[PDB]
């Protein structure tokens, strides 16, 4: 089998995206943000605290499928500082005309106010691997790693588009998608998440400098964060840019033009066009900008955002030897 699905900006900023899954029988359909960088499918529900529902619920009452996981509790906290917790169902569930049976749902019982407060996203949906789930006693798979025994190929790719719709795809890749070939690179698993080691950068026109960086590939992640010093080179080609402490990033003039960023994927090179750097204006019709390409060092890794993945057709392998491609498109 395999599943396509259409992912679609939250904003006009690209904070996130949200592709349609379907829930229980008959279908409850919730927008989710697939996130690569967590592993719990929970959604917004009939149980979530109603002062704190602004989203479209899940209510397991209604699906015929759904089976409560007895005395399995979740509880998850991600690094922007949002959280939810709740009990657990198991349901069917299908993405892009994928279905799995079985899959863990976790249902919120109590959202934090950031949830709240974006209409847009009626819950997550994990891509990590299953290790960091949050279901306790037993974790749970993610809807991936349910998937690959029916899946064509145990692959699925992330197809992000800057300001437009884009693609996820699970079981096989469009050749169609991209250009070039896919170039694949190593993935390590001991901290639970897609994480690789890019060989190195390039600011715009200059030189490709040899670094290893260790990051992770996340979805759900807005901004590519990257060491101080290789994000200092960047924003050191925009003469207007500055770090602001009260902004809390580099910020520049929106009337730049921005230089390119090319990260090394083994010795293949995907390149970020300026434009995809420029986040947007710290208010409406502000001169100033907020920078797309930020410092790692407060939150401690590497992350490899929505300012990168939409630059590029990533393909996540999940064989058992997991591998990560990418291919420019």
């Amino acid at each position: 089998s395999t599943g396509s699905a259409t992912t679609t900006p939250i904003d006009s900023l690209d904070d996130a995206y949200i592709t349609p899954v379907q829930i229980g029988t008959p279908a409850q359909t919730l927008n989710l943000d697939f996130d690569t960088g967590s592993s719990d499918l929970w959604v917004f529900s009939s149980e979530t605290t109603a002062s704190e529902v602004x989203q479209t619920i899940y209510t397991p009452s209604k699906s015929t499928t759904a089976k409560l996981l007895s005395g399995a509790t979740w509880s998850i906290s991600y690094g922007d500082g949002s959280s939810s917790s709740g009990d657990v169902y198991t349901d069917t569930v299908s993405v892009g005309g994928l279905t799995v049976t079985g899959q863990a749902v976790e249902s919120a019982k109590k959202v934090s106010s950031s949830f709240t407060e974006d209409s847009t996203i009626d819950g997550l949906l994990g891509l990590a691997f299953s290790t960091l789930n949050t279901v306790s006693p037993t974790q749970q798979k993610t809807f991936f790693d349910n998937a690959k025994a029916s899946l064509d190929s145990p692959v699925f790719t992330a197809d992000l588009g800057y300001h437009a719709p884009g693609t996820y795809n699970f079981g096989f890749i469009d050749t169609t998608a991209y250009t070039g070939s896919i170039t694949y690179t190593a993935v390590s698993t001991k901290q639970g998440f897609w994480e690789w080691t890019s060989t190195g950068y390039a600011v715009g026109s200059g030189t490709f400098k040899s670094t290893s960086i260790d990051g992770i590939a996340d979805t759900g992640t807005t901004l590519l964060y990257l060491p101080a010093t290789v994000v200092s080179a960047y924003w050191a080609q925009v003469s207007g840019a500055k770090s602001s402490s009260s902004v809390g990033g580099y910020v520049f003039p929106c009337s730049a033009t921005l230089p390119s960023f090319t990260f090394g994927v083994g010795s293949a090179r995907i390149v970020i066009p300026g434009d995809y750097i420029d986040f947007g204006p710290i208010s409406t019709g502000s001169s100033s900008c907020f920078g797309g390409i930020q410092s790692s060092a407060g939150i401690g890794i590497n992350i490899f955002g929505d300012v990168a993945l939409k630059a590029a057709f990533v393909v996540f392998n999940g064989a058992t030897t997991p591998t990560l491609g990418f291919a420019s498109k």
